[PDB]
């Protein structure tokens, strides 16, 4: 009152792979002292508030106030287990479009709320974390910035190119990928007519493939320079790359007594995220393996922790500060998310990769592809396979200085400052 800042609203999907990718671009953007505003649900306002964001209540009468974060993922992927052991092809039908049904019912609940939200707090800029599309955000008249927080390859879509979800080589000749796009769209087609259906009762112009249209604005996506698909061309065009969007910040407990990093032996962080570890004969099956391994484990062991035992040579938690433990540990076990992979190179630390569904396939390939760890699927991988994979990586020397230069250039990239010069560009244009 007696005395070039923006309010930035922040959009997420409700998971931790959405919500943990925007507090770490929030973070980046308060340090320029920009204020950043969430439009969560209730369960999810106090942990946000935790890190010092203001949070707007979104409405989801489908899902209690006060339920467990780990919950709603974790009794999906509990629901749908027997698929996750299937080929990519049979997973797109049996679980990946069941859960963009999900997907799609958030969006419609949340965006008849959002257009209240943004004339009461009147932010300068939308920043939305989704798989589909809002039609709040399309006709807000503001400027808005679409994040891509799961591997990018979704962005390169074009001529030539595979699409996601499928592991598919990136040397797939041209009648590969039309097969894999005609199979995406005849699996997709009643999806999308409902959706598409719901986009028009909007005013919003459908995508003539995709159910997530791309901001006119910019799109910001978190990989690596050294990992980008630089085989399919530059960045492209109206996207803009991030290193890395890691939080750094984590204000949960470690999770178990601190002493065990005094233990003598090799440290392992074993995750498969924030939802794979419900399937619980999966993680009883690794654990059996890992536990014949001389090494130490710490497992995050998810929503059904109480059903399973961990053997003496692990600890573990439903849910761990993955902050706090990165860079304590030697080598990283974990499913190819995207938010976890680059986690794990940002601390320099090389990974074993057992993907599951969608994306997470996709940085199974890349881990090989790019020489910075080794990938199976977790249902068949061998003992042998697995125990001896961690062996060659924790002595492979030159595997590790890779993976020590490529934390060390996506830990010192200044992208972050010419992310902030385009935003303040858009906004002064566009209000
Ligand atoms: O014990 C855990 C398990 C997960 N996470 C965080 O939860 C997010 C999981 O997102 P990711 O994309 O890695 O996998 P998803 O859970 O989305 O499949 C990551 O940021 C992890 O840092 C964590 O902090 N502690
Ligand atoms: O939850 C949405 C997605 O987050 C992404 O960052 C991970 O790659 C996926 O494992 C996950 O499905
Ligand atoms: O490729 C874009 C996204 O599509 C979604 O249907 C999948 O569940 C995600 O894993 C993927 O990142």
């Amino acid at each position: 009152l007696y005395d070039p800042f923006m309010k930035i609203f922040f959009i997420p999907m409700d998971a931790f792979g959405h919500v943990n990718a925007c507090i770490g671009l929030a973070r980046m953007l308060s340090e320029f002292e920009h204020q950043c505003i969430f439009a969560v649900p209730k369960r999810w306002c106090k942990p946000i508030e935790e890190y010092n964001f203001k949070v707007e209540i979104v409405k989801d009468p489908t899902v209690p106030d006060d339920q467990d974060l780990q919950k709603k993922n974790g009794d999906f992927v509990n629901r749908y287990s027997h698929t996750l052991s299937k080929t990519p092809r049979e997973q797109f039908i049996e679980l990946l479009i069941p859960s963009i049904n999900r997907d799609i019912h958030y969006a419609k609940i949340i965006d008849g709320q959002i257009p209240t939200i943004l004339e009461s707090i009147d932010p300068d800029l939308i920043i939305i974390d989704f798989y589909v599309t809002l039609p709040s955000v399309v006709n807000s008249g503001k400027p808005w910035i679409h994040l891509t927080s799961c591997n990018p390859l979704n962005l390169y879509a074009g001529p030539n190119v595979p699409p996601s979800c499928f592991g598919l080589s990136i040397d797939t000749d041209p009648d590969t990928v039309i097969s894999y796009k005609q199979f995406i769209a005849e699996s997709m087609k009643d999806v999308k007519s409902d959706f598409d259906e719901w986009l028009v009762s909007k005013g919003v112009k459908p995508e003539p493939f995709a159910i997530s249209k791309s901001s006119p604005y910019l799109n910001v996506y978190s990989f690596p320079s050294d990992l980008d698909y630089s085989e399919f061309g530059p960045v492209p065009d109206k996207c803009f790359r991030l290193d890395h969007m890691v939080r750094l910040v984590q204000e949960d407990p470690l999770g178990f007594d601190e002493k065990f990093f005094d233990r003598p032996g090799k440290k392992i962080l074993f995750s498969l995220g924030s939802m794979g570890a419900a399937d619980v004969e999966l993680m009883k099956r690794l654990v059996g393996i890992l536990g014949k391994s001389k090494h130490l484990f710490i497992v995050s062991k998810g929503l059904f922790h109480d059903k399973y035992e961990l053997p003496e040579n692990m600890i573990g938690a439903k849910f761990l500060n993955q902050m706090a433990i990165l860079p304590r540990v030697d080598l990283v076990i974990h499913h190819g998310g995207n938010n976890t992979f680059v986690e794990s190179l940002y601390f320099g630390k090389p990974s074993i990769v057992l993907p599951l569904f969608g994306d997470q396939h996709d940085n199974g390939r890349r881990a090989e592809d790019k020489k910075i760890g080794r990938s199976f699927r977790p249902h068949h991988v061998t003992e042998d396979e697995l125990l001896m994979a961690i062996d060659e990586l924790l002595n492979d020397k030159e595997l590790n200085n890779r993976v020590l230069k490529i934390g060390e250039n996506i830990r010192n990239s200044k992208s972050i400052d010419d992310f902030n010069k385009k935003i303040e560009e858009i906004i002064k244009v566009h209000k």
